[PDB]
């Protein structure tokens, strides 16, 4: 009968989400203009490991916001295990909940308004552009990173065999950071959707 407070309460958290995935969006697009320097084959191995450091900043920015948390200091991307952080802090593993937050708002309707860590952090596009030799695209916005910031902070002045396989990780992270970045903008349009579906009351 009554669905004001339902629609009340999905309204705000749809709206929290959007706020968050924002930051989340900016943040992409940087370490993404971060990774386009790094791949410049005379950088030299100082101007290589700043770049690494320039991306550690952003990943530890990255890690706080997939452990945001609400006003009342819940987790806002763990489904239902809201009470720890979702998130662990140095692999970027996702263990909070495997089922999405929902909604009933209408007799009919019922959205998703809590998408999991897992649906923003370790998933990529449908979309996803494949892996050259046909092996797995990586679906972990922190392992894209950690691994990129590892090989940026190897050195690799005068040897050749490391000089392409940290170009090789760096061509990886630029696939995977597209990736990531084309599954978050898809799941803002599905907000900007259920935004307009909630004020049309
Ligand atoms: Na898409
Ligand atoms: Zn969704």
């Amino acid at each position: 009968s009554q669905y004001a407070l339902a629609r009340t309460f999905a309204t705000q958290k749809v709206s929290l989400e959007e706020s968050v995935l924002s930051q989340v969006t900016t943040a992409i697009q940087t370490a993404q203009e971060k990774i386009v320097y790094a791949g410049n084959g005379t950088l030299s191995d100082d101007d290589r490991a700043s770049l690494a450091t320039d991306l550690q900043g952003i990943r530890d920015q990255l890690m706080n916001l997939a452990n945001s948390t609400d006003g009342n200091g819940r987790y806002i991307f763990a489904g239902y295990k809201t009470e720890a952080a979702p998130f662990d802090q140095a692999t970027g593993g996702y263990h909070g909940g495997e089922k999405s937050v929902t909604q009933q708002v209408d007799s009919a309707i019922t959205l998703e308004i809590g998408h999991t860590g897992a649906q923003i952090f370790n998933s990529i596009c449908e979309c996803a552009v494949p892996e050259p030799d046909g092996s797995d695209s990586e679906k972990n916005l922190f392992v894209m990173l950690d691994t990129a910031i590892a090989a940026l902070k190897t050195p690799v002045e005068g040897n050749n065999v490391e000089k392409e396989k940290a170009a090789a990780a760096i061509d990886k992270t630029n696939r995977g950071l597209k990736n990531s970045l084309h599954n978050v903008l898809e799941v803002r349009w599905e907000l900007e959707w259920f935004l307009e579906l909630l004020s049309a009351k």
